[PDB]
């Protein structure tokens, strides 16, 4: 991006990073700049930058290396007396060495020992005991992005050791802190009754005049049908797979395999393995491309299909021919005594997908211009607010029943984080 507008939150971030021991938290909603702040944040400034997260996917997409990988952590739930089998290579301890700056994308859905653990492996690494072995960390992410649900024994081992299941319940978090701030403008749009409405739903005050509105989106005509611009917003896999599955039919399918090249790990996959496709299927893009015309989230209908080539329409009325995209899986080593980063397999593709229907997880970080919700009856906290912010207006929503003061379940963890570091200096933790 030559495009970058540089804002007031983002500078404001800069002049923090450049003190060496502020570590700092950026938040943000859907399309608030902020995977594209990062890129920016890594050029601008010194340092030695290492980019990780807690999925493969997000590792792939943010162009870093998952935590578990970086620092070699079984997966499972680790307490601070469970003992670490800690060697990695090299390479890998010289890289963590060497690193100046540690940026976590989507830390949110850091279930908070993986922090602490990072921290155990780090003051072990610089043979330290400060927090991080004095590394600085900055921290990507949207605190209401729901975390991934802990399992049975997940919660059992953790909750003995935790007040939280939130990754700013992470111990270390008493010895060190991180100050926080909002990227708050939002460049594809802007809608602010709407914006509103959302925070005053994830907040819990909201009023008869907007349980007034939300009862109006009820369309059960066309929340049942499938015929439309709408894409349904369903939570679970399989209710999606059937939508989009069912619609495609039997009829014309083409269909075109996903080509592997070296190491690529399974759960980093970012696409279709069997891409199953026909005329007038409804697809969405996996990709930004400013060039060709198509941002990640833009839905479009199949026109027509050839061997090498998909042509789409989408809903600006463009039309574009895709063509095989290929995602580069990295790791970081060293090269002349420098931390760098290197290709080690690949994964390659036509960047579409059905989109019919995406669930809630997938469409984490997307937004768009009509959805149809369904309000699941039983719920979880804070997931009719999650719901809703799959849409760029009020107007575009559409939900299958009335929706009522009940759906609306706050999460008071967040809203008191939020509350605290809002009035404590915009910051939390050990200063
Ligand atoms: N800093 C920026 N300046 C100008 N336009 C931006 C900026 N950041 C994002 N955009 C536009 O908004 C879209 C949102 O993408 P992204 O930066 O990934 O937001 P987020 O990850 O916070 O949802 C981009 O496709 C881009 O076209």
């Amino acid at each position: 991006m030559e495009d970058m507008i540089l804002t007031e939150e983002m500078q404001k971030i800069m002049n923090l990073i450049q003190d060496d021991e502020n570590n700092v938290f950026v938040t943000g909603k859907a399309g608030s700049g902020k995977t594209t702040f990062l890129k920016y944040l890594i050029e601008k400034s010194g340092k030695n930058c290492i980019v990780a997260a807690p999925t493969g996917i997000a590792a792939i997409n943010a162009g870093g290396v998952t935590l578990h990988s970086l620092f070699g952590i079984p997966f499972g739930p680790i307490t601070p007396y469970d003992r670490l089998e800690n060697k990695f290579s090299e390479y890998k301890v010289e890289c963590l060495l060497k690193m100046e700056l540690l940026i976590i994308d989507e830390i949110s859905m850091v279930r908070p020992d993986i922090l602490d653990t990072i921290d155990r492996k780090l003051r072990w690494v610089y043979e330290s005991d400060e927090p991080f072995g004095g590394v600085q960390v900055i921290m990507f992410g949207d605190l209401f992005q729901l975390p991934p649900v802990t399992k049975k024994q997940e919660r059992e081992i953790l909750s003995d050791f935790y007040d939280g299941f939130f990754f700013f319940n992470a111990l270390v978090f008493k010895r060190t802190g991180f100050h926080i701030v909002e990227l708050t403008k939002i460049f594809r749009q802007t809608e602010p009754e709407f914006i509103n409405v959302l925070n005053n739903i994830r907040n819990y005050q909201v009023t008869s005049d907007e349980l007034d509105l939300l009862s109006e989106l009820k369309d059960r005509k066309i929340s049942s049908s499938y015929d439309n611009e709408y894409i349904h917003i369903c939570t679970h896999k399989a209710d999606v797979e059937k939508i989009n599955a069912d619609k495609l039919g039997e009829q014309e399918i083409r269909n075109y395999d996903i080509v592997i090249k070296d190491k690529f790990p399974e759960s980093s996959i970012p696409c279709d393995l069997h891409l199953k496709l026909r005329v007038g299927a409804r697809v969405m893009s996996l990709v930004n491309d400013s060039l060709k015309g198509y941002y990640n989230g833009m839905l479009g209908i199949v026109t027509a299909l050839e061997d090498n080539v998909i042509t789409v329409r989408m809903d600006n009325g463009r039309t574009i021919k895709f063509e095989r995209y290929t995602w580069s899986n990295t790791q970081y080593t060293l090269k002349d005594n420098e931390c760098v980063k290197e290709e080690i397999g690949s994964c390659t593709q036509f960047p579409l997908t059905l989109a019919w229907a995406i669930t809630i997880h997938k469409s984490q970080g997307l937004t768009f211009d009509k959805i149809i919700i369904h309000v699941s009856h039983t719920f979880c906290p804070g997931q009719l607010y999650v719901a809703l912010s799959r849409c760029r207006t009020l107007e575009g929503i559409v939900s299958d029943a009335f929706i009522t003061k009940q759906m609306i379940i706050p999460e008071y963890a967040l809203i008191d984080f939020e509350r605290a570091y809002k009035s404590e200096g915009n910051y939390y933790g050990k200063r």
